């Protein structure tokens, strides 16, 4: 896919990660871990303790822009954050096989 970091925002005192970017697709609508993926090398950090917001599609185009968000423990986000945060958080992720990449 092809995003775009529009902005960077650290926010420490919720010991937070304020991103925000744009995600743009030919149709082709990945998930939530999906875009955690390539959003994990985008902003290359730990994709453990890596999820999404929210985010938009574009009618104009085929563009979608969204905001990511980045925790430091869940322990604390667990309790700070909502369930409504911690919901889209998916319960499990897939894993083709151990083997991966070139």
């Amino acid at each position: 896919m092809d995003i775009s970091i529009i902005s960077d925002r650290n926010n420490p005192l919720l010991q937070r990660r304020e991103i925000k970017f744009t995600v743009s697709f030919d149709a082709a609508t990945p998930s939530i871990k999906d875009v955690k993926m390539k959003l994990v090398a985008v902003l290359n950090a730990n994709k453990q303790v890596l999820v999404v917001d929210t985010l938009d599609q574009i009618f104009g185009k085929l563009e979608a822009e969204g905001y990511a968000k980045i925790y430091n423990d869940e322990k604390a986000m667990a309790t700070i954050e909502t369930k409504s945060v911690l919901e889209k958080n998916k319960i499990e992720e897939e894993a083709e096989a151990e083997v991966a990449e070139e």
